[PDB]
């Protein structure tokens, strides 16, 4: 049903459970160090890379709207995600954005 992926504030996969090969066939080396923007389809990037923008600028859930995303075969697949980005309490600059990716 869901994996979890960790995220530079770029966008950069830093962290992938052991869930997401299940669900995406990638083992977590095939995807760590690479832009999530790689995987998304090309419909979908402009509404992502604006949650992008406010996800960066708030400490609330921001709930993805549906998007597709490529897998290890070429296929896509149909995710949806919630995103907590995490200020560090001391600098006050965001560290990373966790992503929970639910299937469809
Ligand atoms: C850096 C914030 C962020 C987190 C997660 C994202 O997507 C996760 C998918 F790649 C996994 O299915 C993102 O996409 C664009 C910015 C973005």
């Amino acid at each position: 049903m869901e994996y979890v992926s960790r995220h530079a504030i770029d966008g950069k996969f830093v962290f992938v459970d052991q869930r997401a090969t299940a669900i995406l066939a990638y083992l977590p080396q095939e995807l760590l160090g690479t832009s999530c923007y790689e995987y998304f389809h090309q419909d979908d990037i402009g509404h992502l890379a604006e949650c992008h923008r406010q996800v960066l600028q708030t400490r609330e859930k921001i709930t993805t709207n549906c998007y597709k995303f490529k897998i290890k075969d070429g296929s896509f697949i149909t995710l949806r995600s919630r995103w907590f980005s995490f200020m560090n309490p001391w600098t006050k600059e965001v560290e990373y954005i966790v992503s929970t990716n639910t299937v469809v």
